[PDB]
């Protein structure tokens, strides 16, 4: 179902300013290139890392904005102190924030809404599966662990992880972690995942879950590093199946 912005001016792309709590927070706001103001749109938040900042994330998107067409909004919103820290739920306060504003001023289909970023930006996506699954379709951890915390994560979402066997800044086990805890909320089946030796290519493991909530699992044998080819065009393909 699409947002009350649906049919109205649309704003300019670029940098904005949001007042969260007294708190002045700031995020990169990028329209397609053919923006129909009567079409519903997938709204896609991509999360800086550690010492990075939404400048880093934007314009690429970990390869999202070369494949997406005129389908997707991206947001690329700032954490304080280069981070994801989420103390007391504040960064999921900063995106309830967001979501409110340009619901209001953008055509948004509701049940596309996703979330993905890279090691700290792995970690907030994963806090807002465990809050916000009803408002998150998907969310796709790239080197994700839990480091932002989890409040509630017991409901279930759609969960795509990448991680890479060799990552020494945040050990793969961690990245497991993270999706041991959606293949028991979302009902899959015990399955083995295999993940590559030295030199070799990823491995994807498909898991049998409930239909509405799949977990996919993908390992490279590289390390703390979200340049691959792949990545982009597996986050698109999980993110357009729905
Ligand atoms: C908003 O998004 C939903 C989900 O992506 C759209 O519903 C889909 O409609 C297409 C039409 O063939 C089919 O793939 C499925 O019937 C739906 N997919 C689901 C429910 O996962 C919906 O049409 C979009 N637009 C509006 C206005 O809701
Ligand atoms: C090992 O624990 C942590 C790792 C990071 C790294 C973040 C990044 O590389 O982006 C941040 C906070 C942590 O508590
Ligand atoms: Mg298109």
């Amino acid at each position: 179902q699409n947002t009350a912005g649906c049919g109205q001016n649309p704003p300019s792309s670029g940098v904005k300013s949001i007042n969260v709590g007294g708190m002045n927070r700031e995020y990169i706001l990028q329209l397609p290139n053919n923006y129909d103001p009567n079409k519903g749109h997938m709204l896609i938040f991509g999360l800086h890392w550690l010492s990075g900042s939404m400048h880093d994330v934007h314009p690429n998107y970990y390869g999202l904005r070369q494949l997406a067409g005129n389908n997707a909004i991206f947001i690329s919103p700032n954490g304080i102190n280069n981070g994801w820290a989420n103390d007391g739920g504040r960064d999921v306060n900063f995106i309830d924030a967001i979501l409110q504003q340009v619901r209001s001023q953008l055509c948004i289909n509701d049940s596309q809404i996703f979330a993905t970023g890279f090691s700290f930006g792995g970690g907030m996506s994963y806090a807002l599966g465990c809050a916000r699954a009803n408002v998150f379709r998907a969310i796709a951890p790239i080197a994700g662990a839990q480091i932002s915390g989890c409040s509630g994560g017991t409901s279930p979402i759609a969960f795509l992880g990448i991680h890479g066997t060799n990552d020494d800044v945040l050990p793969i086990a961690m990245g497991r972690q993270v999706r041991d805890r959606f293949l028991q909320n979302n009902g899959c089946q015990p399955k083995n995942a295999p993940e590559p030796g030295w030199g070799q290519g990823p491995i994807k493991t498909e898991y049998s879950c409930q239909p509405n909530y799949p977990v996919t699992w993908i390992a490279f044998s590289g390390g703390h590093d979200p340049n691959q080819s792949f990545v982009g065009r597996e986050i698109w393909d999980f993110f357009s199946q729905f």
